[PDB]
């Protein structure tokens, strides 16, 4: 195929509402789980021609995947996709919308930025327990609300391979290194200038573009819609900026 200079998953597959949804992981180190259920929600819709149009549950993955790390303390990407393939994941929206089988138990909050929600602060919740029961008002049993994938894989550390993967199969999960200057991000194309490493983060790459010739990836963060560019940010593309091209994980439903 021929890679266009820009691409936006939200515009190619506008029926799939999840693609344009920005979630909030709250006072929980569950970024690994959010980039996963987000992109799986997207891919379930894309690769099924719109048939599954759902919001997969972040708390189901977070709480039940023992091989994925330590829940709100952090986790690993590849295993989250293996869990989706082997056990599947039920539906579940944010806490506020309280929809689907298992909605998120934690409230929106501001992640080192100004806005309408309360500050998150530094305190971290304990990982919720693996319930395996839907909320009472949801009319399907847990076991049967499960959405499974068929494969899971890493994507080659190559810009063009990542681009081809996104355009054909949909948004991907990716890890990158967080430096202190990322916490002051409001807008623009980000790149590490100042600050020391605070860890890694896991997000959803949904596209790319170019602004006055500067190439970037377009990425959905999980710190709610008040953060960055309406919940999204942009980061230098093509230089493995903060290892943005090195920890790409995805999977297919068929
Ligand atoms: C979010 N929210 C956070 N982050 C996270 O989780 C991360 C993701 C990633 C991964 C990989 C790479 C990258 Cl760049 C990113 N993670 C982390 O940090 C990890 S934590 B842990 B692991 B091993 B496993 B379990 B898990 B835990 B520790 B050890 B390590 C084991 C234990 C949070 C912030």
């Amino acid at each position: 195929v021929e890679i266009p200079s820009s691409f936006d998953s939200r515009k190619k597959w506008p029926r799939c509402k999840s693609i344009a949804t920005i979630r909030d992981q709250s006072r929980c180190g569950s970024c690994w789980a959010f980039g996963a259920v987000e992109a799986m929600s997207d891919r379930s819709c894309i690769q099924s021609g719109g048939k599954q149009n759902v919001e997969l549950s972040a708390v189901d993955l977070l709480s039940c995947c023992e091989s994925c790390g330590l829940g709100c303390e952090g986790g690993i990407l590849g295993p989250a996709w293996d869990y989706w393939v082997k056990e599947g994941i039920v539906t579940g929206s944010s806490k506020e919308n309280h929809a689907g089988c298992e909605p998120y138990p934690f409230p929106k909050c501001e992640h080192h930025t100004k806005g309408k929600y309360p500050p998150c602060g530094s305190k971290i919740y304990k990982t919720p327990r693996c319930k395996q029961t839907c909320q009472k008002k949801y009319k399907t049993p847990y076991t049967q609300d499960k959405h499974r994938g068929k494969s899971s894989y890493n994507v080659k550390n190559d810009e063009k391979a990542i681009q081809k993967e996104i355009m054909k199969y949909g948004p991907v999960e990716a890890g990158f290194t967080v430096y202190e200057d990322f916490l002051n991000y409001k807008s623009g194309i980000y790149k590490h200038i100042t600050g020391e490493t605070l860890g890694g983060h896991a997000i959803r790459i949904i596209g790319w573009g170019v602004e006055n010739k500067a190439p970037y990836w377009l990425i959905a963060n999980s710190w709610n819609e008040d953060w960055g560019e309406n919940g999204y940010f942009r980061i230098v593309r093509g230089r493995d900026e903060c290892s943005i091209e090195s920890e790409v994980t995805a999977g297919r439903i068929n």
